[PDB]
């Protein structure tokens, strides 16, 4: 009484091969589930993170390049687009030909590089201004410096656009690296070694004298600067609530409590608001409401700013702007980058060029592209099993209101809404497909050259922008997918109140209309969950059924929420990452994926047995001696079967909002009496202690 078909048979073969049978499941299921696969790969010298994720996309990566390399007689424009712009990307030879020429035509639109220039306060500082400076950076490239001002969605109105203001990227991965002390000196180093590098490529193309030691002071005084500003911005775990984040008030009170001395001039809001919605045509007032995300960081800004000069921040501004171009530039320039990428992310080589490639033309152009992708390795019979996945879940999300103890009826009458009105997006648009028309109009306004790869990059920052600045007085399209199908991942809109699961993760071992169910619910439907579970985390749950800021919760429920959830706070919070050299894991920053993957893993096994109950056993794996509740678990770890470089897990554990895959592992079947039940586990194994969490 055996499955035996060629599905079942890639089925066991994979979840053999990957897993450790002498470990003990109950010790280590990371081990157990994931031992195989850990002894048999090693990480590539282009990948920071290596696992069952990036495996499936590096395979997306083919499929794209399958069908991006050779054109085609009957190809729509859009689609002649992307192939045009993947040519001009990986053609290398007239990229390097080249060399730094299309960044010097460049600096002098961005008032220039103060390093590379000389006697730049004479040729811009004359007319320069904060104001103008920072709004060239943003509106035309989108590179946001200083303050980061953007046109989002209206988080107490999830039908408009508003005017947000908010702390700005730093250079390096995290404020945290500004210490630059022990872990974090290397990255330090290598990042003002990358600024010397670079300023020291252009002088030379330039044909400008080269004096080592007034380079080192110049950008030893930006790192000087960002340090200031880098310890200036909030924390991730002070920024956790969006209701204390969102301080609305017009763009006269913005001057009046937020004001800044920047070159002597007094910084003017409205000049600066100005010369970036002037960027489309659109005019602004000082009866404009505008969101500001940080105003702390905006008050330690101002005596910061005042100390600096018009050459010593420019110098900064246009160095975040340089940063991502060389990688575009030639080899010389491509290579200036090598320590500090190794720093951040411990790879010794880049990834290949078609494979960057490849996704640049997806990010750029995901409506064109997910269209190719679908048509060639996208089935259709897949979409319809999912929206059945999906209402199980659902319903299994709403079903456990009731057992819930730690919330009065109002509030779950409440969150049964939002669960209700949870919109799903599966697969892809359909229209991207069948509407040739609406999707040349999507990049009409885009022309392709070649032999000009960084012009036609340069192209997308500008169109990118422009059309995101275009929004501020539209309303929300709700049409409009969050994702691109050509897309290892799923996600969720608060805002929105939107789950999304692209093509490209409706494969195994997370789904197929082929393989055992026990796959498919603890694969894609833990993701499922994990998605509907964001929309009533300690962030999704501030967002009501339409994607509005408000307060539906009693105080009493709100405080319960914050009670159970404190317990996940502490669980991910003790463990260690040794990747990491020790260091804990940010219990806060984490709770809410945390969360997610607890309330998702619990939903898709309560699937899973209503499934078993209507329909009954499904035939068990050959080779393997587990039953497909084992089965279950076992396939929701080889999800996450994967690891880290020791420099990345440095940058992940304060980057990522996510556990490591290893610790979402433990720390989700830690919590799970289920897995101890189907394991047979003893008591106080360290996969079944006594004290276990449950939010939802
Ligand atoms: C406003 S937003 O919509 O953009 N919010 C984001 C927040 C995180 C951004 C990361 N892009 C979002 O929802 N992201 C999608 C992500 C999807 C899931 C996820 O874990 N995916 C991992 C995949 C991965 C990759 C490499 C690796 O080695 C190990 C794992 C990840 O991306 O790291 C898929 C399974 C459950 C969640 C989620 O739901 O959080
Ligand atoms: C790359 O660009 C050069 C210069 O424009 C051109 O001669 C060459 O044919 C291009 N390569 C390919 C593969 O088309
Ligand atoms: C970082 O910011 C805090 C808050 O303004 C300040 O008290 C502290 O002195 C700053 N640290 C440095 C090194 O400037
Ligand atoms: C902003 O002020 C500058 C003078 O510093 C002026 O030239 C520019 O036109 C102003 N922009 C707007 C949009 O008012
Ligand atoms: C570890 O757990 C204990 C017990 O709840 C808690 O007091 C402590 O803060 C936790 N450690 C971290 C780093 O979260
Ligand atoms: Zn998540």
């Amino acid at each position: 009484g055996i499955c035996k078909s060629s599905d079942c048979i890639k089925s066991a073969a994979r979840l053999i091969q990957n897993m450790d049978a002498t470990t003990e499941p109950c010790t280590d299921f990371f081990k157990y589930a994931c031992g195989g696969w850990l002894k048999r790969n090693v990480i590539p010298e282009t990948s920071s993170r290596y696992g069952n994720f990036d495996i499936l996309r590096d395979e997306l990566e083919v499929v794209l390049k399958d069908v991006l390399q050779e054109p085609k007689t009957e190809d729509i424009v859009a689609v002649q687009k992307a192939k045009a712009l993947y040519r001009s990307c990986i053609n290398e030879s007239a990229i390097d030909s080249r060399g730094g020429e299309p960044l010097l035509k460049l600096l002098p639109d961005i008032y220039g590089w103060p390093v590379a220039t000389e006697n730049w306060e004479q040729k811009y500082g004359a007319s320069w201004t904060a104001e103008k400076a920072i709004a060239q950076l943003n509106s035309k490239y989108g590179k946001k410096v200083l303050i980061n001002l953007f046109v989002g969605t209206d988080d107490k109105n999830s039908v408009n656009h508003v005017i947000h203001i908010d702390q700005p990227r730093l250079g390096l991965p995290s404020r945290d690296y500004y210490e630059c002390t022990g872990i974090y000196k290397e990255a330090c180093t290598a990042y003002v070694d990358f600024m010397i590098s670079v300023a020291r490529l252009i002088r030379q193309e330039e044909r400008l004298p080269i004096d080592e030691n007034q380079l080192a002071l110049e950008m030893n005084k930006v790192m000087e600067l960002e340090k200031e500003i880098a310890n200036a911005t909030a924390k991730p775990e002070d920024r956790n609530d969006p209701m204390l984040l969102y301080n609305k008030m017009t763009l006269a009170q913005i001057q009046n409590n937020f004001s800044l001395e920047i070159n002597g001039k007094p910084f003017s809001w409205l000049n600066f608001t100005n010369e970036i919605m002037s960027t489309v045509n659109i005019s602004i007032t000082n009866e404009e409401d505008v969101v500001v995300y940080a105003p702390e960081y905006l008050t330690k800004l101002k005596p910061i700013l005042t100390k600096y000069s018009a050459r010593d921040l420019q110098n900064l501004m246009s160095w975040r702007f340089i940063m991502d171009l060389v990688s575009s530039l030639s080899r010389t320039y491509k290579e200036s980058r090598n320590a500090f990428r190794k720093a951040l992310y411990g790879t010794t080589s880049e990834t290949a060029t078609w494979r960057r490639c490849a996704n640049y033309v997806n990010g750029n152009m995901e409506n064109a592209v997910g269209r190719l992708y679908v048509e060639a390795a996208f089935a259709g019979e897949s979409k319809h099993v999912v929206e059945d996945l999906i209402a199980q879940i659902r319903e299994v999300f709403i079903q456990t209101l009731d057992d819930l103890t730690w919330m009065d009826a109002e509030t779950k009458k409440r969150a049964e809404e939002k669960a209700l009105a949870i919109k799903e997006r599966i697969g892809y648009p359909d229209d991207i497909v069948s509407n040739d028309n609406k999707l040349n109009n999507e990049y009409l306004e885009l022309n392709y050259k070649e032999d000009e790869y960084f012009e036609n990059i340069i192209q997308n920052l500008k169109f990118s922008q422009s059309k995101q600045l275009k929004k501020l007085r539209e309303k929300v399209d709700k049409d409009e997918w969050i994702s691109g199908a050509a897309v290892v991942n799923a996600f969720y809109s608060s805002g929105r109140n939107q789950i999304v699961f692209p093509a490209g993760i409706l494969q195994p071992p997370f789904f197929s209309a082929q393989q055992s169910n026990s796959l498919n619910y603890g694969g894609i439907g833990m993701v499922i969950g994990h998605e509907i579970t964001h929309g009533f985390d300690d962030n999704g749950r501030n967002f009501n059924k339409d994607g509005d800021l408000v307060d539906w919760w009693t105080q009493q429920s709100a405080s319960n929420f914050k009670e159970q959830s404190q317990c996940m706070v502490y669980q991910y919070g003790n463990f260690s990452w040794d990747l990491a050299g020790g260091q804990h894991l940010n219990g806060i920053n984490t709770l809410g994926e945390n969360i997610a993957d607890n309330g998702g893993l619990g939903q898709a096994y309560r699937a899973y047995q209503n499934y078993i109950k209507k329909n009954g056993e499904e035939k068990l794996l050959p080779g393997l001696d587990l039953n497909h509740k084992q089965l279950f678990f076992l396939n929701f770890a080889q999800v996450w079967c994967g690891t880290y470089r020791p420099e990345y897990a440095v940058n992940s554990i304060k980057t990522d909002v996510h556990s490591p895959g290893n610790f979402r592992i433990i720390g989700t079947l830690q919590n799970s009496a289920e897995f101890s039940e189907a394991f047979h586990c003893r008591k106080n194994s360290y996969m079944n202690p006594e004290k276990k969490c449950r939010v939802w």
